[PDB]
């Protein structure tokens, strides 16, 4: 096991109450890390912060962060419990219901829209601005292999994602010449699929050449270093957890 360094730094992880933020939240703290989960969710706020406390130094701030006033209460909130910001992982989202383009329902892609894209543009905004302050920062937007791909009957997640990927793409290059690295991930699936079918398993695993999903522990490992500060000169990238499905 590697080990990654984390001390004096303070890290916000929107959606950390469980799933991917959470395993990154685990692994932030073993860096030692001050970490604070933004999550919509009160209730699942609580058991992460009663899981995290026998591993270091945890602050919850509930926040809806696709209503932007709600994200301005949220950074504000957080400047009164941190000394600085200096990491962003970006993970909360939703998958959307899954339908052909042609029987889309209007309502769902514009909540998929304003949930996995306007609401990464208010998070990745608010924040930047402190790291820009600093002159320090690294950001890592956890996207998904459809936002490269485009799959099918999930176009609103798909266009979704890959807005994200040219956010993270536009907003690097604005701070290249800063000590600011932002960049994102397109992971494969993940251990949510337990509401799918085994055949619409098979399929998805039909896909990925390791005939597995990637595991919570992984993806956090390579958050993990993608927000450390070896991470100094990559920026405007995306880095891929797609266990060999993705091309490009
Ligand atoms: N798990 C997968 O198979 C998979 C695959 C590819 C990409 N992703 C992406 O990773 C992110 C989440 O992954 P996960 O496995 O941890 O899902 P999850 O359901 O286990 O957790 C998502 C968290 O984000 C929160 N959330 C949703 N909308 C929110 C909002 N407006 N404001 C604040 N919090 C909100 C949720 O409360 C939840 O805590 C998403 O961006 C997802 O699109 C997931």
């Amino acid at each position: 096991m590697n080990h990654y360094d984390f001390q004096g730094r303070s890290a916000i992880i929107t959606g950390g109450a469980q799933g991917f933020g959470y395993a990154v939240a685990e692994r932030l703290l073993q860096g030692k890390a001050k970490v604070v989960l933004w999550d919509m969710d009160d209730k699942a706020l609580a058991e992460a912060r009663a899981k995290l406390e026998p591993l270091g130094n945890v602050e919850t701030v509930r926040v809806d962060i696709s209503d932007q006033s709600d994200v301005q209460q949220a950074i504000e909130a957080t400047e009164k419990l941190t000394q600085s910001i200096d990491i962003l992982v970006h993970s909360a989202g939703i998958a959307g219901q899954n339908n052909p383009v042609a029987d889309y329902s209007p309502e769902e892609w514009r909540r998929v829209i304003d949930i996995d894209l306007n609401g990464a543009f208010y998070v990745n905004q608010v924040v930047v601005q402190r790291m820009i302050a600093q002159n320090y920062g690294r950001i890592v937007n956890i996207a998904s292999i459809a936002g490269k791909e485009g799959n099918p009957t999930a176009s609103a997640y798909s266009a979704a994602k890959a807005g994200m990927i040219a956010l993270t793409k536009s907003l690097g290059k604005e701070t290249a010449t800063r000590n600011i690295a932002v960049n994102a991930i397109t992971p494969a699936a993940a251990q949510i699929l337990e509401q799918c079918t085994q055949a619409h398993i098979d399929y998805m695993l039909s896909k990925i050449p390791r005939a597995r999903f990637v595991k919570v522990e992984e993806l956090a490992a390579m958050v993990a270093w993608l927000v450390s500060e070896e991470n100094s000169f990559t920026t405007a990238s995306v880095f891929d957890l797609s266990g060999g499905r993705a091309t490009y």
